[PDB]
């Protein structure tokens, strides 16, 4: 009945991993530089992942390597304060839909027990629309980014400006110097690949070493 | 810095927890389905204590009890094409309608330019809905603070307490479930049900399955 992703997040290696095996085409290793681990370390990870079912592997095999394709799409959303701990996990697949969470005027001072869980009650129901409208934004993201992986592909044709386009996309800042370390690129190329890719992408770089992405002008 | 995803992987750590939220509902931290050492249970609090999820304080005349350290949400997406997540901090819910507006990004671009932009597009909705995500558990947070006062003033029974907040939290649960919890019998946990449905609207549907009457506590 279940994967748990908590448990397969939680070591720092499967985590590297899986933010290279996420830009399968965009990395020559799936290990950023820093992260110095033997194998079979990596490769125990590996199969970690293999056996609960969030990694396949595969032999590319011909005539006269394992790879590895993630088995999973899901959103999982979780709060920890000292009044509640829940978590709930969410299919990703799909439908755009104009979402609206009415928090204004959810009661903020309540009298009576009754009261407060009637308000309790009406809080869950705009959690769901917002577990909902994640859930679609999501789907929406992980098609398009498949989309976006292709079109740089063809379009420029480098691995490796797509590899730095897909983590500000996700993350939108940037260090030389962590863009350096999870290419295992020195930071003098990672610099140039920068300015090669401004002329197909508005990207800019901000405090002399934080590449970010042009907002301004990609929407106007 | 505290590594949640850590934390959170194991099964004991996470039964703790649960616990833990509700710490007077509670007469012990574990569940009873569940045989672990009490030593491995000490090391599993250490844990989380060295990562910044607990804080352990000691009484006099020695006992140990435990505070959680943060008040904390996170999302979470992982697909072939994406890994990605964000911890967000809570605290001064500010209320405020939020629309997400998801129609018509576009399910059919032509060009590597109109797929970015419309990439960024989706990424300034998301963050509207991280947002709210942030708001609503903020506001939860403090009502449910506020819900486990009421419960103990007004009526001060503890394990109709743990009942409420279980259920609040999590959409049902069977009587074997919060027995299990509880560590109480399941004719123990049908009485309190019933002695709590006077102050509370909590129906018990298919013999087993103990739910809140929504119907009735919203209309």
């Amino acid at each position: 009945m279940e994967p748990d992703l908590f448990y397969i997040l939680g070591n720092k290696v499967r985590r590297d991993l899986l933010s290279h095996l996420t830009c399968m085409e965009c990395y020559f290793s799936l290990l950023s530089s820093k992260v110095s681990v033997s194998s079979t370390a990596v490769a125990k990870h590996l199969k970690i992942m293999e056996r609960e079912g969030v990694l396949q592997s595969y032999e590319k095999e011909e005539r006269f390597k394992k790879y590895y394709k993630i088995s999973i799409a899901k959103s999982y959303v979780f709060t920890l304060t000292p009044e509640m701990f829940w978590y709930k996990g969410l299919d990703l697949g799909d439908e755009l839909r104009d979402f609206e969470i009415s928090l204004s005027g959810l009661d903020t001072e309540p009298s009576t027990l009754k009261e407060m869980i009637t308000d309790f009650i009406k809080a869950n129901k705009e959690l769901e629309k917002v577990l909902e409208a994640f859930k679609t934004i999501e789907s929406y993201r992980s098609s398009l980014m498949r989309k976006i992986k292709e079109a740089y592909l063809k379009e420029i044709g480098d691995m490796t400006q797509l590899a730095i386009l897909h983590y500000l996309l996700l993350n939108g800042r940037a260090t030389v110097e962590e863009l350096s370390d999870r290419l295992n690129l020195k930071e003098r190329e990672v610099r140039e690949k920068i300015s090669e890719m401004a002329r197909f992408v508005p990207v800019k770089i901000i405090n002399d070493n934080t590449v970010v992405l042009d907002e301004d002008q990609i929407l106007r």
